[PDB]
């Protein structure tokens, strides 16, 4: 959809005194979280804060895999726990939108384009030891450092 979320004004209100930190890992692609991979889902829309709601809802009544979720300014990696095997290694760039969970506070998810698939698709996850919204925070500083660096560039 068309629908423009001012990065800026939400970097100033996400300011609780833990994710100072997230800021400079995220830029410093060291910033990890502990995670629940639910899985992809086809949506409707490249965004909507309801949109992913109903993908995490969609897995939640499908059937989880432990891993850990990186995130840069180039991109996000999930990492399994149990193998070490490299699950996911999504573009920053093709990424749409992102966004918690107003239902399930530990719940993260991101849309993106597949141009081969021709389909948006969701990726959920489910924090172990965060909040939804501290992850969100922590990708959409990504949005801001790879946009900056495009700039740049
Ligand atoms: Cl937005
Ligand atoms: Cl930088």
């Amino acid at each position: 959809d068309l629908g423009t979320e001012n990065l800026y004004f939400q970097s100033m209100a996400s300011r609780p005194h833990q994710w100072q930190a997230d800021e400079d890992a995220v830029r410093k692609g060291t910033c990890s979280f502990p995670v629940r991979y639910l899985g992809h889902v086809e949506v409707e829309e490249s965004r909507g804060m309801h949109v992913c709601e109903d993908a995490v809802k969609k897995l939640k009544a499908m059937g989880s895999v432990k891993s850990v979720l990186w995130v840069s300014a180039d991109g996000l990696r999930v990492v399994d726990d149990k193998t070490k095997d490299l699950l996911v290694d999504q573009t920053i760039e093709k990424v749409s939108f992102c966004a918690p969970d107003r239902n399930l506070d530990k719940a993260f998810s991101y849309i993106c384009r597949d141009g081969t698939t021709r389909r948006w698709i969701c990726h959920c996850f489910l924090a172990l030891k965060d909040s939804g919204e501290r992850l969100s925070h922590a990708v959409g500083c990504a949005f801001a450092a790879c946009l900056e660096r495009k700039q740049r560039r």
